[PDB]
């Protein structure tokens, strides 16, 4: 076997405990090289004559080119030294350690997790873990104040189309009016985008990180909505951004107007004095050359206190968690800070963060909880939207992901279709509902927290930014009702399902032919087996079901009852067919 392919690491996403007495490993080799891989272990200081604990790795997954194997190591001391025995696909053994390979168990060394101290266990608030969020784009989901209204707000109308500079009314008392919406289809919390003081109308330019945005409204109305919608279920995370600031910023302008004399020109990334006030900056900003987002210091104790304290005011104001926009580029001294302050205000707040490329630093348990799940989409879009990869490939790519970051993150991951910052997925689907569906279907039931932008349960479209702003549709004959049914009831179904929450993911099927794909989550002794028919045509296909899972299902969405003959399940579906089958346990 090509033990140049063989890797793991007693730490990060290879090693990790799930408690204080049980750590977690993982393994990952050349895909088909392996064939079975058990660990030795024992405590670290134990006697070289004592008896070393076995443990069996299971084969966890595998993507295009590995196979991941996985195992769970009891620890009683907290401290565990092991080694791996590979087999491969004709008996060959060798033994894996922190020395090398080798025959003899003795020359290849052993891994050390040296401690596993209960302050450093990977822990998440319990409500994210089974959660339906909605996201809401505040100017754009419900003018429930005229009277806030901006200069200029045009027509809320279906045929309306949005400028970089268009104003339509949306504000908080809209959102609370419409919490009977929300709360009919089944959401558990609301993911806002910057609702706080700025001249714009997304306000990532932050004029004022202390008070409601005027045509959102202000702090009473704010504090009325978080118990309005508490009342109902529904929780309140808020857009942090503090990676940068607006230049409305008080501390950005006092230094635009004392210059290098200001009490804060350390608070930012200047070059040279005065500050710019033309298309040419000459301080740091959000991307390049972005004059209204001039860059915080957040490394600056002066700049992380404020910060903080904008978070501790806002946390007063009893919501429920934070997405932190553009955290990937402040610091992570910063970050386990935040951690240490929020989680200390309300252990159950949650973190989320916003980084488009591997996350597993923020991702080890001591700064954020989970991040958005960016690669959830890309498999999801160029799977049902734009069919550029098949069964397999789709297999592929949700498995690679799913072995990125440890257990704890990997089951919280906000599994989004669009946002703000896209076209419309079902506009990816190029108006095909059929395809739009069966995304649904599976993001409903795919392992993480699935996020919902707003209208698109009603069946809203439109190219990116600004096109996918546009303003909701709330007139019911414009609504697909229809949808919103579908989405009501496969969310009705992941609220039942333990599996769907709380299991974890094993492929059951991939045919890159006909393009049928499926899994299987499983918590405890509950299964559900979801079948996607991701094609346009009538097919059918045969899953291999051993009987000690149950020999007969139930197709959660139909009713109808499913069985098992000699271990193997024959099913027929129609076009972008999806069944949810659960095993009755
Ligand atoms: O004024 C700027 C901008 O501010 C706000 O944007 C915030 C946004 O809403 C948050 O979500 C977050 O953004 C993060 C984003 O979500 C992540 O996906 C990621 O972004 C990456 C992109 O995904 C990736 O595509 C790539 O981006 C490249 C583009 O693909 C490429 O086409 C090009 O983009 C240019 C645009 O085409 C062009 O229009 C122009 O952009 C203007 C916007 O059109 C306009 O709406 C506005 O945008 C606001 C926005 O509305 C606010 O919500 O002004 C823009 C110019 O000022 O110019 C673009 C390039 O100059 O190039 C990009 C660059 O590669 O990479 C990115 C980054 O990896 O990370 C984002 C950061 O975390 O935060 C922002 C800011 O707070
Ligand atoms: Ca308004």
């Amino acid at each position: 076997m090509l033990l140049e392919a063989i890797f793991h690491e007693a730490k990060g996403s290879y090693a990790y405990p799930i408690s204080e007495t049980q750590l977690r490993v993982r393994l990952r080799a050349k895909k088909g090289d392996v064939v079975r891989c058990e660990v030795l272990y024992a405590d670290r200081y134990a006697s070289p004559e004592e008896e070393l604990a076995h443990a069996l790795a299971g084969k966890a997954g595998s993507d295009e080119r590995f196979d991941y194997f996985e195992a769970l190591l009891e620890c009683s001391t907290k401290r565990v030294k092991y080694v791996f025995l590979l087999t491969g696909p004709q008996g060959e053994a060798v033994y894996f350690g922190e020395t090398g390979f080798s025959a003899e168990r003795s020359k290849a060394g052993v891994f050390q997790y040296a401690y596993i101290h209960r302050s450093e266990v990977f822990t998440t608030p319990e409500w994210a873990k089974e959660a339906v969020i909605y996201q809401i784009f505040p100017e754009r989901f419900a003018n429930g104040d005229p009277s806030n209204d901006p200069p200029g707000t045009e027509q809320w109308a279906k045929d309306a189309r949005p400028r970089h500079d268009s104003f339509y009314g949306g504000d908080l008392k809209g959102v609370i009016d419409r919490l009977p919406y929300l709360e009919e289809l089944g959401v558990t919390a609301l993911y806002f985008t910057p609702i706080f003081a700025s001249p714009s109308h997304h306000k990532y330019d932050t004029a004022d990180y202390l008070a409601i945005d005027p045509q959102f409204g202000d702090l009473p109305t704010f504090r009325r909505l978080v118990d309005e919608a508490h009342r109902r279920g529904i929780k309140i995370i808020l857009d942090a951004v503090f990676n940068h600031a607006g230049d409305q910023f008080f501390a950005f302008r006092d230094v635009l107007q004392k210059g290098e004399q200001s009490r804060y020109k350390d608070w930012f990334f200047i070059e040279d004095f005065p500050v710019s006030k033309t298309s040419r900056t000459n301080y740091e900003t959000f991307a390049v050359q972005v004059p209204a987002m001039p860059k915080l210091r957040t490394e600056n104790p002066e700049v992380k206190e404020y910060l903080f304290d904008v978070a501790r005011f806002w946390m007063e104001q009893g919501i429920d968690g934070w997405r932190l926009n553009v955290a990937n580029e402040v610091d992570h001294a910063f970050w386990r800070e935040f951690r240490r302050l929020v989680k200390s205000l309300n252990p159950d707040a949650l973190i989320v963060g916003e980084i488009w490329h591997d996350a597993s630093g923020w991702l080890m348990g001591d700064q954020f909880d989970s991040v958005m799940n960016y690669l959830f989409r890309e498999s999801v879009i160029r799977f049902f939207a734009t069919g550029e990869i098949h069964a397999e490939r789709f297999d592929a790519e949700l498995t690679r992901a799913r072995m990125l970051y440890p257990e704890q993150a990997a089951q919280g991951l906000w599994n989004l279709l669009d946002s703000h910052n896209t076209e419309r997925f079902l506009t990816s689907c190029g108006g095909n509902e059929a395809k739009f569906r069966l995304a649904v279907l599976f993001q409903m039931t795919y392992l993480g927290t699935p996020l919902i932008y707003y209208g698109d349960e009603i069946g809203m479209a439109g190219a990116t930014d600004p096109d996918c702003r546009r303003p909701m549709i709330w007139e019911e004959k414009e609504q697909n009702r229809g949808l919103f049914e579908f989405y009501k009831e496969l969310i009705r179904l992941r609220h039942r399902l333990a599996s769907l929450t709380r299991g974890n993911v094993r492929s059951w099927h991939a045919d890159k032919q006909a393009n049928l794909y499926a899994f299987v989550r499983t918590v405890q002794d509950q299964h559900v087996g979801v079948v996607l028919n991701n094609r346009g045509e009538k097919q059918t296909v045969l899953l291999q079901v051993p009987e000690s899972g149950g020999k007969t299902w139930l197709d959660c969405l139909t009713g109808e009852e499913v069985h098992g003959k000699q271990g193997q399940l024959k099913l027929t579906l129609r076009p972008y067919q999806g069944m949810i089958l659960w095993n009755g346990r």
